[PDB]
Parts: structure tokens; C-alpha cells; sequence
């Protein structure tokens, strides 16, 4: 219905707001744009789900998130392809790994006090009905 295309605008308003606040943050710089294969070409061949701001804003402006959920799910994903391929005790690695984790608990912060639970109620009932 119309309500329901109107209901899943919100949502897309919402996370590209969201979104933008945590690309502004220079912490989180670095997860901002796709890894170059030119400085790090192993990356692509260890991490199988790459994800980054970047793709994640086009990704809303596709349709592909219909609920928070599902877009949590891709910010955890940034999160844990750093945790993953950055897991060594030296300083680079850890700074990584830091400000990963600040994305995440960031988003989540965000999310936690701005997003209405009957508003993502909602929309995983609409999207359950599809
Ligand atoms: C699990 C996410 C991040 N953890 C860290 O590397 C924290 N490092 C320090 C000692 O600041
Ligand atoms: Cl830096």
C-alpha cells in the first residue's frame, strides 16, 4: 500500500541520517570507503563479505533494507571483517579494532534512542507480510 511505501521512506530517511553521522565521525574514516585491492590485495581473498558506509548508503538508496534489523546486521558485518582480518596485538591492528567497536556501539547508541520500537515493529511486519 501507499502507507507501507511511505512507512519504508521513513526508515530510508532515518538510516541515511544515521549513516551520515557515523561518516562524518573521523574515527571511522577508514570505514568509510572499500578497501584498495592496491594496498591490500590479500583483503578481498580473506574477507568474503567486504562492507563499508559507503556501499551501505547505496544500499538504503536500493531498497535493500526494509528494517533496522537488516541494517544492523551489515554495521556489525563492517565490524567484525575488521575484528577479523585485524586480530594482532600491535598497535595498528588494536587502534583498528578499537574504533570498529565504536563504530558498532555508536550505531547501536544511535539507534537505541532514536529509533521508535513500534516504528521497527512496523516495518518487520510489513515486511514479514511481502
Ligand atoms: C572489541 C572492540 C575493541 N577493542 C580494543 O582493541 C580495545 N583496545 C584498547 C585497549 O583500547
Ligand atoms: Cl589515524
Amino acid at each position: 500500500s501507499m502507507q507501507e511505501e511511505d512507512t519504508f521512506r521513513e526508515l530510508r530517511i532515518f538510516l541515511r541520517n544515521v549513516t551520515h553521522r557515523l561518516a562524518i565521525d573521523k574515527r571511522f574514516r577508514v570505514f568509510t570507503k572499500p578497501v584498495d585491492p592496491d594496498e591490500v590485495p590479500d583483503y578481498v581473498t580473506v574477507i568474503k563479505q567486504p562492507m563499508d558506509l559507503s556501499s551501505v548508503i547505496s544500499k538504503i538508496d536500493l531498497h535493500k533494507y526494509l528494517t533496522v534489523k537488516d541494517y544492523l546486521r551489515d554495521i556489525d558485518l563492517i565490524c567484525s571483517n575488521a575484528l577479523e582480518y585485524n586480530p594482532d596485538r600491535d598497535p595498528g591492528d588494536r587502534l583498528i579494532r578499537h574504533r570498529a567497536c565504536a563504530l558498532r556501539d555508536t550505531a547501536y547508541a544511535i539507534i537505541k534512542e532514536e529509533l521508535d520500537e513500534d516504528f521497527e515493529q512496523l516495518c518487520e511486519e510489513i515486511q514479514e507480510s511481502r
